[PDB]
């Protein structure tokens, strides 16, 4: 199976606009297919709809409207409740790599507590050390600048392996989503072996 | 006054399958009393008819409806927002134990970080020293071998005096309810002095 | 500019029923304004008339409706939901103080854990360390007693710098509500400089 397989989760932060762009460019690659994980603020800063246009403008498709997404569903925690299987678990099965892109300082803070009362959260509380974890924190600078960010930071990257793609150097903003992508095809070609 | 008064919290794990079957062996227990503390998603797994089923089942009654519940009311997050007395003030004092079983991850870590914006943690949070907590995790066993969980169990046993009735060794079954039903009556003898 | 600006945060304490005699009070106070944050647990305990009732009260006037609120509305989660201004940004810079009262167990663990999911949490998240907090904790006595509330106390304390106004001595009950509004006139005497 020559399939790379990315859980793209995307958080309340304000760089949640460019994550079409990042699935966009995901689809459009080759060798990688994504899912999308979308806590409940991260909604509010896009749509489906948005995801959809995006895979149409990579893919070089006229406009429409679909249905089926391509298919790339953007799951959220609604989904979750609606023997049979559970949506956390089989997306854990299904990835490869989860990418938290945006993390907000909330999750951030949710992921270094243990909370787990989201289908995002479910998900990664329920990683098996197989899959690696891009974080790329996303916030106000002096949200980052807090105190309780970089204690935060310390325990989701030694205590649980997950790699920061820390953000730009005001100090708070995203990794660019066209290094996120970049990021993310270095792991793809990793994976090939 | 020689009856043994249970507060069971149930929270959103799988395991809350067996909650009716737990209330309705406590039920025919002769001199012990069952209280039920839901978690919002662990109403998901049962409702207050299947609790009542389970009842006349134990008891060996035909079957019907109340109305009372026999009467053990599964109370919710909502009944508690609905001078007069606060809920999980009155359920702290009418308890001789408090058993959380299941304790889903979301749980231990809401309990560990101190967390109380539900009923449930909310009561455990207001109990005092002389009410004795068994916790009985039931989760997804890479949700159990999860570095947090551990650090958490120790949180809640070392810190809190909490007793873990710890998962079945594809280690993160719940205790069996069986086992945890005679736990409990093996307290109560205990407290029968 | 001699204008002193606080921010009050009432969460879902019963001490939250004197949130309008201290705004009342702070209107009052010739050279202080004041802008409310409420969770969704302090909304319980008093409403925008209350706060609105309070300030006619306190300033004389017989009663009526507005409408402006005098203009002192009370914040909501729901508002900052509703490159536009983000609400939690704009009340940091406007803040010259940051008035916890009360502050519940379920906040102070909030705060101490970093999470951020709501108006309140988001503010003092991202705050300067230009501007002071004073945290005013109002519960049980037995939440109060919990191992966890001094744990807490000393995170808020020692790594962010806040003030704890701690509760009366049953420890528990919040600082006198006209003692708050005289600590809070003694900080806008220090900026008069
Ligand atoms: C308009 C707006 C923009 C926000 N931008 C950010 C942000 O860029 N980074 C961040 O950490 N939080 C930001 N927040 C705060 C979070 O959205 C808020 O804490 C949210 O409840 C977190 O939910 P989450 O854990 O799903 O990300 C913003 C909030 C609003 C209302
Ligand atoms: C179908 C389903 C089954 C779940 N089973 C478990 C479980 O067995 N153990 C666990 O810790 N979490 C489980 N979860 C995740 C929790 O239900 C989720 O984290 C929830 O928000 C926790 O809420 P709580 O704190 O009230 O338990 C399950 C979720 C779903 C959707
Ligand atoms: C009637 C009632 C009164 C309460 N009083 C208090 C209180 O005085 N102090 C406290 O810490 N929690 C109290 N609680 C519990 C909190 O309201 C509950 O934990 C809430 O979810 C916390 O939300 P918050 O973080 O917005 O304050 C009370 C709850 C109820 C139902």
């Amino acid at each position: 199976d020559g399939i790379f397989r990315v859980v793209l989760i995307t958080s309340g932060s304000v760089a949640s606009i460019k994550a079409p762009d990042i699935v966009g460019a995901l689809v459009k690659s080759p060798n990688i297919d994504v899912q999308v994980v979308a806590t409940k603020a991260s909604t509010y800063f896009y749509s489906q709809e948005d995801v959809d246009n995006s895979v149409r403008s990579a893919l070089n498709l006229p406009d429409g409207q679909t249905g089926e997404h391509f298919g790339v569903r953007v799951w959220t925690d609604e989904d979750e409740w609606s023997g049979e299987p559970i949506l956390h678990i089989e997306l854990r099965r299904w990835a490869d790599l989860v990418v938290i892109a945006p993390c907000s300082a909330d999750l951030l803070a949710k992921i270094a507590g243990g909370i787990c009362d989201s289908l995002a959260t479910s998900l990664l509380r329920a990683l098996g050390p197989s899959t690696p974890v891009i974080v790329c924190p996303a916030m106000n600078t002096y949200m980052y600048q807090h105190r309780l960010t970089t204690r935060h930071l310390a325990v989701v990257q030694e205590d649980l392996g997950y790699l920061v793609s820390g953000p730009q150097g005001g100090p708070g903003k995203m990794t660019d989503w066209r290094d996120i992508v970049s990021l993310i095809e270095g792991f793809a070609t990793m994976h090939q072996d």
